[PDB]
């Protein structure tokens, strides 16, 4: 029974029908909601903006303001959760994703499937015009004691100085009920910052996340 | 000047039935707080008064480092307009248009609010809404005269189930926003609201706070 | 107690916070769902693509396969309906509209408020690059006996060859319940074709509409 | 070749719980008709079988003047992939990915379907759906290898209230679509479906008709 210290990821799928596959590993601090990840392609250069991957690059590192997050609680007792995520982009592209995890003590192993379609060949993803993912606020609600619905209006900056917007929605489905200290505090917001460096084949990702019910 | 007092005429219809109210209130533009009391001019409201909350004054919202663009546009008299849509989970929709005139530190609002498709057995027409959940709005500036604001909103209900909606608006400015405002995006706003009501009268309070970050600088120690 | 033959329109509102106002008159045929309208601006050149007005340019002209549409039925008995429409455009613009009607025999008077915002100044609406409204299919459902919910995915062709897409949603709210034989046939689809010619100050509009529950029978 | 027969392996999960079905069918690619029989490989389904309807073969769809792009992509073997999202009014969502391979006039489908957020007391998890309403899909071709299709879908339910969803998908082709396809936009498709189910199998039929016009 542990909170995480290290993780590894196998992420795979396709963009516009062309497969991709990466593997890597990282660390984080589950008291602080910080994480680091290094990935490498197993199949040559990426054929799309690496910034498209940012949401897909570990809420087990997210504490809540007064104790473990439900994500942490489900790792700590092994019962776990699954993530089912949809992203609709303003130019008509769509991404669906499914995150599965296994745990070995303080080590997480993720297997993530990400499928993207409808990215215009001349758009900012396929022509590498994204420059950074804006800071975000996610809203979480708990429609039942095993399900979190999370929503965020997301945006990237681009080289043309126009933002590239999307709507992100997801269910987090838990094998066991969430705790009562969790379920009674709604809505729960989470502020996130991300940083990405990249080459054609390798990515270096960091995330900082903080849960909040109030800013006043 | 910055505002101290305001009044509102809010009118339109819900499910094709007209409504009309007039109200007066006050606010603190340094702190993002406001209060408003209204009375119906046409008898008891036939829908949950909670449905009116977002429609019951960003001139009271300061920004983190100075006047909000809303405040600046009142201060120089150029002004802005609000065009908002709300789509509810049970298929209802509300559209709203907010116009303002100013007389020194006094705001006068004229708001048209039109709602349709509220199920006769749903929580709006059966008065099951109990409170508006605290919210975070995201703002972006697609061009120098236009703010796009989005929020995922929810009410608690007597059934213990939330009643969710998607709120979207454009704020259209007659003159460009200041360059220093446009340079910091996204801007978020956290809001809290309280409503007391009868069939014909209501008391509204709101607290709003703009923020770009919730994390510490990290240079303590 | 009549079905329509003639109509007039006052349409007004704003686009990107700038007012507009138009008036005109037309005719149509309630047997076949055809209509024609001519409009003129009362305040000089329109500052936006006149194609953006198309959906706002008369379902009283729409018959149903075997009898009156609910729209026809509500004009015929004077009880009436109101329209509340939202249109969300792919580039983040939004239009809301409210249609109200009064009737004098076979003549309809429309007063339409249309408010649009968030059109990018460099986009196809504000730079007049829309070239045609694609033919459309609207889906109608009747969630209660006085309310129609209609939805359509709409698109314009543009001078750049890429389509300019939107999502159109409306409620039509009736003073009296719709007839049982209307309510029993759902969903009800409507196929529409439109044609527009325009200048900076004037336009001529035509629509053809046809209701259908099936294309296989 | 145009298809005569098909088989399906459909798998994934609903509210975190795995399902897996296999089955086979036939169809008429000149008329746009198909039928399929399916069985669970691991026990009775824990959700309304009607939720599977969209996931239960556009190779059987002709176009008004010739092959659909789907048919043409089978005929030359180059193929297409489907990536579909469905957002339901009560907050549930389904994502799906369909892959196909071929031998002669036979199609083999491999479909991954993942559904989450279905309320435990809702019409899917308590089996209150009664039928899929007839639908109209709008198709556009943003580029010569990509179809975007949209539909506003609804089921009837035991109590009369429709259960509504928004269906969106991309169909991604390995080779350009034919220029005579690409010229006719939008292309609409009317569909009808029929589902019967036991505890031991389901039987599915679909009829589909492409049109540019009804007038």
């Amino acid at each position: 029974a542990s909170l995480p210290k290290t993780h590894e990821l196998h992420i795979f799928g396709s963009f516009n029908g062309v497969k991709f596959d990466m593997v890597g590993e990282g660390t984080g601090n589950p008291n602080e909601g910080s994480e680091e990840l290094k990935l490498k392609s197993t199949n040559g250069p990426l054929k799309f903006s690496p910034y498209i991957l940012v949401p897909h690059l570990f809420y087990q590192y997210l504490p809540f303001p007064d104790g473990m997050s439900p994500f942490q609680a489900a790792m700590h007792d092994g019962s776990g959760y699954q993530v089912h995520r949809t992203i609709q982009y303003e130019d008509g592209a769509s991404v669906t994703a499914h995150y599965r995890y296994t745990y070995e003590g303080s080590h997480i192993k993720g297997e993530f499937q990400v499928i993207g379609t409808g990215f215009p060949p001349d758009g900012p993803v396929m022509t590498n015009k994204l420059t950074a993912m804006d800071w975000s606020v996610t809203k979480m609600l708990y429609p039942n004691d095993k399900t979190i619905l999370s929503t965020a209006d997301c945006s990237y900056t681009t080289t043309a100085g126009k933002r590239y917007q999307s709507k992100m929605r997801e269910n987090n489905t838990f094998a066991k009920p969430m705790a009562a200290d969790i379920l009674q505090k709604q809505p729960m917001f989470v502020f996130r910052k991300s940083e990405l460096q990249h080459s054609k084949t390798e990515l270096t990702f960091k995330e900082w996340q903080k849960a909040f019910t109030d800013v006043m």
